[PDB]
């Protein structure tokens, strides 16, 4: 098996507080992260806010969120989108009261903030195993400063976040994870880290782990080859570990946007679908020296189905019952 073999639950608390609830494969009602946890899955990450209006992924959110995954067995990964709403690679918003116009007072602002992250979860006595110092971060984060006009920036602003993490009270240290879409490309993944590197502003020894994203539905040349490689010579270049830390398949898909790549288009969009592409996937990590596992993006999210894509449903749970799909019990054996 696979090291780490994960979900993405962030939505959870918010789909409780809506009402829903969830069904086991027997039918019964039951907490989703105990679902989750009896299916093998042993890891959930969690997207943090920082001042969300409407206090939505903020810290006491996560919080209240992690106390149950601590209960039910699975270690935690915090996903740091150091901004009050959606991270990615074309919207990166400094959170608000942060410095769009000092770096060096919005290092001091990151630093603080991971500190104090991390000092908070020790304080109310929960482990972290993971942390990300951005959410897919290819574009840079907290904009304009850490742009990719300034990669000099954003790797001292990297500095500052897993600083942060290492001189905080957590009994033991999370393994700090850097994160970026587009997986499957080796040359977006190496000229990331090269560029920064050479900077001399982020250190190798600043963080232990590489984050990917791993989505089939964004474009043709996401091949299951394409992450080999990129994966592989990750660990090679830098020796550190790697991780597929988002990935989704349709079990429902009539109007894609782009077609699906060459070695996954015969790969029915169903439940049996997303097995034999999830084992598919876990195999390629498998056998990646170091590769450490999958986290699967937002399996139970009622009412997104598509999960931001062009396709009509991404989730690994029947939403017109509520009942999670045979598809966790493979997520969870990888
Ligand atoms: C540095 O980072 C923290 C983390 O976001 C910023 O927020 C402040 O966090 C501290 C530490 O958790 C809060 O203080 C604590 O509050 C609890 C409950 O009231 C109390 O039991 C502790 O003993 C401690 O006082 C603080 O309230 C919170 N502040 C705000 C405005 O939310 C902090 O402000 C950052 N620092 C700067 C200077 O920007
Ligand atoms: O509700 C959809 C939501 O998706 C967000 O993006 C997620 C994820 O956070 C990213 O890390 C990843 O690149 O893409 C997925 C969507 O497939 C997005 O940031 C939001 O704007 C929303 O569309
Ligand atoms: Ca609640
Ligand atoms: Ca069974
Ligand atoms: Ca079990
Ligand atoms: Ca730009």
């Amino acid at each position: 098996a696979l090291t780490y073999r994960g979900a993405d639950i962030s939505s959870l608390l918010l789909l409780e507080d809506e009402g829903y609830s969830y069904k086991n494969l027997n039918g019964q009602t039951q907490a989703l992260e105990t679902i989750l946890a009896d299916a093998g899955i042993n890891s959930i990450r969690q997207r943090v806010w920082v001042n969300p209006s409407d206090g939505s992924y903020d810290l006491d959110y996560n919080l209240e969120l992690a106390k149950r995954v601590k209960a039910a067995g699975m270690s935690l990964y915090l996903d740091l989108h150091l901004s009050d709403t959606w991270a990615d690679p074309s919207d990166q918003t400094t959170p608000s009261g942060w410095s769009t116009t000092d770096l060096g007072t919005l290092k001091w602002q990151l630093y603080n903030y991971t500190l104090e992250v991390c000092n908070t979860f020790a304080e109310n006595d929960i482990d972290i195993e993971i942390i990300s110092i951005g959410n897919e971060i290819r574009a840079g984060l907290l904009w304009p400063l850490g742009e990719t006009s300034s990669y000099s920036n954003i790797g001292a602003l990297l500095h500052s976040g897993a600083w942060g993490v290492k001189d905080s009270n957590l009994a033991t240290t999370p393994k700090i994870m850097i994160h970026l879409d587009d997986g499957w490309s080796w040359d977006q993944q190496n000229y990331f880290y090269e560029t920064v590197l050479a900077t001399g502003e982020l250190l190798s020894t600043d963080f232990d782990y590489f984050g990917v994203s791993y989505y089939p539905f964004y474009s043709a040349s996401a091949t299951l080859a394409s992450l080999k490689t990129s994966l592989a010579n990750l660990q090679s270049t830098y020796d550190k570990p790697v991780v597929v830390v988002e990935t989704n398949w349709p079990v429902s898909c009539p109007n894609p946007a782009y077609a699906f790549p060459s070695d996954l288009s015969s790969i029915p969009f169903s439940v049996a679908g997303q097995q034999e592409f999830l084992e598919k996937l876990a195999a390629v990590v498998e056998a990646t020296t170091d590769g450490l596992g999958v986290y699967y993006w937002e399996p139970a999210w009622i009412g997104n189905a598509g999960l931001g894509s062009s396709c009509a449903d991404n989730l690994m749970v029947d939403y017109t019952t509520d009942e999670v799909y045979e598809s966790i019990e493979t997520l969870g054996e990888l």
